[PDB]
């Protein structure tokens, strides 16, 4: 007999929920049975008792089931995301976004899931529309986009409508709460590879839990700079899922011949400004930003590496860098956002 | 101040800065507050473990909003009788004994809420509804006065909703007894949480009330004939914190399932029962949480002794229900309302 009351009072007296509970939670959020005061209660008391990665599974995995699904046979098994919570309260540039351009102009399919600001001046989907790519494709289109351009964006909005009462919920309250882990853990198209930054360093281990037990091959990281990126200020730390494990691992660039950045080198400013940015980026700019887009197209490369069990680490650092510095010096990147803005005016 | 602020800091299970609790109440209380809102101030305040300072901020606005009592009105020495919840059976009857022994009082709460059960009340004929002149008037001329809290706090309907709603208790269940709008300076208070109710003595100190927080070690939110009760004796602005055994009085031991309050009706019978006489392990909490409030009041002169207190309170809570003058208060409560 689940009800607010047993599952409130559960989590507001520091226990974890029974198997099912966060699941029959969500469904009543994402059904729109539940009250804004009880979406509220729910998020905020599930955030301080410390949510587990059963919980948070199970809060996706509802999500997922509400969630509008690529047509059959459209998404490749080695399909990657490039995608974080948000929330790190820096205003950067789109380095998820730029590092996903290139990532799949170096030949690795990319469905990205993404997002308008939340709280920073421009998100990853803003800055692609002001790029001219469109954002607002259904399934059968972004499946078109994924086959004809080798990247898909799904607008969380578009594939995640029943997701609208948590939404204002969250924007209500303003604080973080374990709903900001949710985005990089939906992706409708379900890829099984991808680099997910975590701006909360509290629940990286948790996001990458919920990874492992998909058994997705997945590289969790949270700069320690607090940015949900590979940073190049200073080290990062991953948690490596992999074979349904996680490994916590701290990673320096340094140790590939990077210079330390420093993170106002990294700021960005509206979509305009961050649309000028990945078009400096793609048109062969030297400086932190290529640097840190790079990395981070570096990253995603390794976790495509790991759907493979024979992939080993160091190597596959060293396989990504070159990809994605390819990509971008050959053009490819260049020319594969501007196929990709083509292909929407072309619909 | 914003809400990202105060409930980013609860978030991150560190107490409050001076003030924003009242900013966040204040919020609350002017309607400014958005259900989402509201709940996630009252779970995050009750998950970081509330401290005296806070609930005192929260309590303070709540009665900086409410309605007053007329100038005046309200005797120096008057009592409250109240628990928090978890006994309204037991808090009702004590309270009228309390006012048929000739120490004003004055109670404050909701129906089934800051403070429900004044459904049981309503059953044995009161009426609870009456705005703060009528408060006064039944003070002086019945010795007993309810202020309901959706007359005297109509601002806090918004978080009342929100209460029931999420249906656990919160913070918010301690305000009841922390938001009388007779504040009266003294009282018997029962709260169902330990930890809590230390924090509810603390609040009460800052006042200089002199108040008995009261926790049966049976987890009941009165002094309780079950076991031994903790008891924070509040007075002169400080706390001591005592246990307390009523077979020290000589009161027999009863089982928890013999003093549990039920419904209206069923409370409305006991409480005629016990008025006319009836004996039992149902009376003698009654009297001993009469006694208690008595104490308290009594604390209320810097020249009262602990003992001979108790043993006057306990007398004085047996004869006013052994002379019939509890019985009749209840019926001259009942008759005021009528003949308004
Ligand atoms: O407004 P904030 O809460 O700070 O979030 C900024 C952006 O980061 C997240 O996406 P993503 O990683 O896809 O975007 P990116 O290209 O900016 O890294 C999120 O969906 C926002 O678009
Ligand atoms: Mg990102
Ligand atoms: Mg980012």
């Amino acid at each position: 007999v689940p009800s607010w009351p047993q599952i409130l009072g559960r989590l507001t007296d520091n226990r974890d929920l029974a198997r099912g509970q966060a699941a029959w939670a969500m469904d009543q959020i994402m059904t729109g049975n539940a009250r804004p005061a009880q979406i509220a209660a729910f998020a905020v008391a599930m955030t301080m008792k410390a949510p587990t990665a059963d919980e948070v599974g199970e809060l996706a995995g509802v999500m997922l089931s509400h969630a509008h699904p690529l047509p059959a046979d459209t998404v490749p098994d080695d399909a990657v995301d490039v995608v974080g919570t948000g929330g790190d309260g820096v205003n950067t540039v789109n380095l998820s976004t730029m590092a996903a351009i290139v990532v799949a102009a170096a030949g690795v399919p990319v469905v990205k899931h993404g997002a308008r600001a939340a709280s920073s001046l421009s998100g990853g989907a803003d800055t692609l529309e002001a790029l001219g790519v469109r954002i607002d494709l259904g399934p059968d289109l972004v499946a078109r986009s994924l086959a004809e351009v080798g990247i898909g964006f799904c607008f969380a909005p578009r594939f995640h409508p029943s997701y609208r009462h948590a939404a204002a919920v969250r924007r209500e309250i303003g604080v973080p709460t374990v709903f900001n882990l949710l985005g990089p853990l939906t992706n409708p198209a379900r890829p099984r590879a991808g680099l997910i930054g975590c701006a909360f360093a509290d629940l990286a281990e948790v996001m990458a839990g919920v990874f492992a037990a998909r058994r997705s091959s997945v590289l969790v990281v949270h700069g320690d700079d607090g940015l949900d990126e590979l940073t190049t200020t200073t080290t990062s730390t991953i948690w490596r899922v992999a074979a349904g494990s996680v490994d916590k691992l701290t990673f320096d660039p340094a140790g590939f011949g990077f210079a330390r950045a420093q993170l106002d080198q990294l700021a960005g400013g509206d979509a305009q400004a961050n649309a000028a940015a990945v078009r400096a980026v793609l048109g062969g700019a030297r400086g932190p930003v290529r640097d840190a887009v790079v990395l981070n197209a570096a990253g995603a490369i390794v976790a495509h590496a790991g759907l493979s069990s024979r992939a080993e680490w160091l190597p596959a650092w060293e396989e990504g860098l070159r990809r994605a510095s390819a990509a971008i010096d050959t053009g490819a990147a260049e020319q594969l956002l501007a196929r990709w803005v083509r292909f929407g005016r072309q619909i």
